[PDB]
């Protein structure tokens, strides 16, 4: 039930709080070990826990963050090299980026028009429902997005960007919110 993230997936371009509750972008590529599961080319990093089943929610605070990007992934996904995040490739996000532009991540992508900044996204996750929810909870928990029909087979896993390193313009943390 408590989304922590785990180290050994996260780009050595982020730190990590050591309650693993918190992630933001550091100043330098950190020297730390290598290991198959680090997403090596983009400043990614998973939660711990694997899904196969049942409903599962978490939370995220955002606030004074340009970009980032936020849903759930396939245990499969690749972590090596250059890739888009597409659900055939394995992902169901929603993200921020470049003028206060919010998008899905479908093909092509949807636009997002949030009227409400949000300032914590809420994700849900209904394994046997095929079905992932994205929630602005500034909004009093309005519906941002829902992925449905996604026939999930494998193992889910809890998926966070909290940007890319942008001169120091971005980085506020992702904060899991208890
Ligand atoms: C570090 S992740 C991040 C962090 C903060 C904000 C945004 C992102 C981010 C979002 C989407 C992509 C992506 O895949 N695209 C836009 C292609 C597509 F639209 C292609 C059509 C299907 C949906 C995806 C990328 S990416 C991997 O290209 O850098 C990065």
């Amino acid at each position: 039930v408590h989304i922590t993230l785990d180290p050994d997936t996260a780009n050595p371009w982020l730190i990590l709080s050591e309650d693993r509750r918190q992630v933001r972008l550091g100043d330098t590529q950190q020297s730390i070990p290598g290991n198959e599961e680090r997403f090596d080319s983009y400043p990614m990093v998973l939660g711990a826990q694997h899904f196969h089943s049942g409903k599962h929610y978490w939370e995220v605070d955002v606030t004074g963050k340009e970009a980032w990007d936020l849903g759930v992934c396939r245990d499969s996904v690749r972590r090596k090299g250059h890739f888009l995040l597409s659900s055939k490739s394995g992902f169901w996000t929603i993200w921020l980026w470049n003028k206060q532009k919010y998008e899905a991540g479908t093909y092509p992508q949807t636009p997002l028009h949030l009227q409400v900044p949000p300032c914590q996204v809420g994700i849900f996750l209904d394994y046997e429902a095929g079905m992932v929810s994205f929630y602005n909870i500034t909004d009093h928990g309005s519906l941002i997005y829902s992925f449905s029909e996604c026939a999930f087979t494998g193992p889910l896993r809890p998926f966070f960007s909290p940007g890319f390193n942008d001169g120091g313009k971005n980085t506020a943390p992702l904060t899991a919110l208890c």
